[PDB]
């Protein structure tokens, strides 16, 4: 059901990434390394438990989780959320909850592309990448 997600994608494009990190409350010298910067996202599973790693000259994170169990996540920018991902029409759906705000990160693959997309407050972000062979 996640397979297609699954391998070494790289960042290729970014719309308002800014917009994004501002609204969650990053300082301005933050968000100026993190629009100049391209991760590399690494999605792997080993049976039910996914791991989603995002490497960068800049910063890196590692999750694991099963699909549809909350777990506790530490976000690159240092929010301490309550994290669940679920499968939803195809998408790869990450909630995030904190202090009773709420950011969604949805990935959908387009055309061998993967698309993610994070919302928080009014602000929405479209990153696109790229699979690595
Ligand atoms: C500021 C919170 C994390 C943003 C992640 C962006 C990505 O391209 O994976």
């Amino acid at each position: 059901m996640v397979d297609a997600f699954l391998g070494t994608w790289k960042l290729v494009d970014s719309k308002n990434f800014d917009d994004y990190m501002k609204s969650l409350g990053v300082g301005f010298a933050t968000r100026q390394v993190a629009s100049m910067t391209k991760p590399t996202t690494i999605i792997e599973k080993n049976g039910d438990i996914l791991t989603l790693k995002t490497h960068s000259t800049f910063k890196n994170t590692e999750i694991s989780f099963k699909l549809g169990v909350e777990f506790d996540e530490t976000t690159a920018d240092d929010r301490k959320v309550k994290s669940i991902v679920t499968l939803d029409g195809g998408k790869l759906v990450h909630l995030q909850k904190w202090d009773g705000q709420e950011t969604t990160l949805v990935r959908e693959l387009i055309d061998g592309k993967l698309i993610l997309t994070l919302t928080h407050g009014t602000a929405v972000c479209t990153r696109t990448y790229e699979k690595e062979a």
